[PDB]
């Protein structure tokens, strides 16, 4: 009956559940967002709390809703230095798009009103508003898209695009795709430079050590924003509070998405270093959102997502117990077969490519079939990961415990054992 | 001044200084504050199941129960819907499906939007450019392309020497000329507030609608209402296409959907275009697992309030009619007031340098701001959009609390008077 009206039970810790009663393992934790786990029954009184106190708070008063002063507190001890000032607003897309606002009036403030061309990455993602889609690198996407203003360079790919590289030289050499974009658009007309610290939805494509503080450099190199999209990789997901930490590069904005909340509320940010910020604020645009912005409810349960990341030890857990142990598991477990190969991942995310010849690195024909199939596996044993083509991505809630790990891969050794038998039993060498 | 609660129609502050707010939150709180049965929803559903995942073939109940609740207020034709967190996400995610249908069509050329000068469609890049205000467009190099606009229904002052019927007919042809002028053949659609909102309030002669749906139909264009303000009982009726009585392809709705008690938004999608984008397949994917549980069940309660305890009923039949009598027999007296305007729960005036010459203020809006700082000094939220100041309080609000209002206003439309004497502004 559910089905007919669609067409026309629970969740707690890492486990969903169905009416059939057989429980399921998220690997995926939501959208990539659920990261304190399911079953939060504070996060569900701190919105009823707030929403029987005060749902809302108007522009009448000078102030601004104390909830949401309470959340950008909070935040500005566990975001970097200089980045007081946030944008919030109901999603990812949402702040993307907003950013993609703020980079372009920030250069018109500057007397640069050439300045206006965003540079992002085939395979990336960057949220399902129009700018957003223009942003992001993906086929499928592109309403008559990009709008104007919008340039693409190529993926850190070592796999495909490595040749006879390694990772490290790779790195260098896929970062400076940017230079040669910004040298061949003209600097002058460059506004900013915008990347995932890891590319979720491209299936986490981690790239070379070496890749992001070459992209910093070429950046500043030729007066180029830089801006981190934490959509994924925020709040803990890669041990370090945002992506942009582990991987060493300090942009000068990033953009947040429901993972702020754990995905408990919709809601989503954008973070605004010293320098843009000030540049902001001299033309005036974007004041009211740094103020009246900011829904209270959410920002409420926002408030105990993060509180409880931090003093719980959730997000240092990662970064010093679970994490690790789930990279070498996950390592253990998924180099052993033979169509699988370029096992990656650090903190909570991790992935590998289902390959024809691990040996040539040939992928299969027809990327995503064989990938697909593989996944349909795994949701017939009720383990949840996604097929981003032939990659298989994994990124569960935070909470996740060692034995949770285990039990989980263990689905998924089963699975895989199971895939590869399928291969060879279609003819698939 | 801290905000301490809110209850009704009223905001409290710290100091115990009641509030009336004559605007709703934005537009949004059509059941009133303090609803403590919806916290309830929220807390129950977020305890349960706060999401659901694509591993299923099935969709999350209170969404599923949500649009099987929506499509009984909605009229016929609207059975699938898109949910987004806002109204600004839901006129982007309208502008992709516009343009992803004509793709179905084998009309790739079909892709112009054409929009209202001060008409307003949310704040994304899309939005924005489909939007008419001028102090917007500037602002992250726009409007994008295929984005057009035509002038917009404001008989004060482009309406000459005709009778508002007249005007309606003149202003809804605009349309007309522009498509011609752009090509049918590249036009998607026209979209519209029934009611500009943010642009002041602008109601339309009822001439107009009736007009730009002809236009429409004649060169094969979609069109579009955005219900960002007009829905859910603003006009009493529980949207403003149905009011004005025009019958859009699709249309798009903010978070007055659950009263601006969690951030929600949907695109209502017709019978017509809905059929188009399933042969396509971009965005089957939302019309079955889009939305948030949390933000639906506060939704269903709100919608399900809004009908089962009679308030849009009550809106068009009672204190609708109450309240344009009213508002209209309060503001008629005063020198600088004219076109006195608004229907069911939105009502609004404009304020005029010379009500004979239908002349207005110099700087446009400089003269609104000092009325409206009146009405805040006196505790009474009302908004101005430029020198027009609009009205759109809680649905739920009685009678007694409208005379209330209204006394409050006409105290402060007093004073403007006198201020504009004393400041030789007259």
């Amino acid at each position: 009956q559910w089905r007919e009206l669609d067409a026309a039970t629970r969740g707690e810790g890492v486990y969903l559940w169905d009416s059939e009663g057989n429980k399921i393992i998220d690997g995926m934790a939501g959208l990539w967002c659920v990261n304190v786990g399911y079953g939060r029954k504070d996060f569900a009184e701190a919105a009823r709390r707030q929403m029987e106190e005060l749902p809302f708070y108007n522009t009448f008063f000078k102030t601004t809703h104390p909830a949401v002063v309470e959340l950008s507190s909070l935040l500005a001890e566990v975001t970097p230095a200089g980045f007081d000032r946030v944008f919030y607003t109901n999603s990812g897309s949402e702040s993307v798009d907003t950013m993609i606002r703020m980079v372009r009036r920030y250069w018109d403030v500057q007397g640069k009103p050439e300045k206006k061309t965003l540079i992002g990455r085939w395979n990336g993602y960057h949220g399902s508003t129009i700018g957003g889609a223009s942003l992001g690198g993906m086929k499928y996407m592109h309403g008559d898209l990009p709008i104007p203003g919008m340039a693409h360079i190529e993926q850190p790919w070592w796999y495909k695009h490595g040749k006879d590289m390694t990772p490290d030289e790779f790195g260098v050499v896929a970062a400076r795709w940017l230079e040669e974009k910004i040298l061949e658009i003209g600097a002058d007309k460059v506004a900013a430079f915008v990347g995932e610290p890891i590319q979720g939805a491209g299936g986490v494509i981690v790239p070379p050590a070496t890749y992001w503080p070459e992209i910093e450099r070429i950046c500043r190199k030729y007066d180029v924003l830089l801006v981190a999209d934490e959509v994924i990789c925020g709040f803990g997901r890669t041990g370090e509070w945002f992506g942009h930490q582990h991987f060493g590069f300090q942009p000068d904005l990033f953009t947040a998405a429901k993972g702020l909340s754990s995905g408990y509320l919709p809601i989503g940010a954008v973070f605004v270093g010293k320098r843009v910020a000030e540049g902001l604020i001299a033309g005036g645009d974007f004041n009211h959102g740094f103020t009246y912005s900011g829904h209270p409810v959410c920002a409420a349960v926002a408030h105990a997502n993060v509180a409880a990341l931090r003093d719980e030890g959730i997000v240092q857990r990662v970064k010093d117990d679970i994490g690790p142990y789930m990279q070498k598991r996950w390592r253990e477990t998924f180099s052993r077969f033979e169509h699988v190969d370029d096992v990656r991942g650090v903190g909570m995310v991790q992935a590998f490519t289902l390959v024809k010849n691990k040996a040539k690195r040939e992928l299969f024909p027809d990327f995503g079939e064989i990938g697909t199939l593989c996944r349909d596996i795994f949701f017939r044993n009720n383990l949840i990961m996604r097929a981003c083509g032939d990659h298989i991505v994994s990124a569960p809630p935070l909470v996740m415990t060692r034995a949770e790990v285990d039990e989980m891969l263990a689905v998924a050794e089963r699975c895989l054992e199971e895939f590869e038998q399928t291969l060879k039993a279609r003819g698939l060498a």
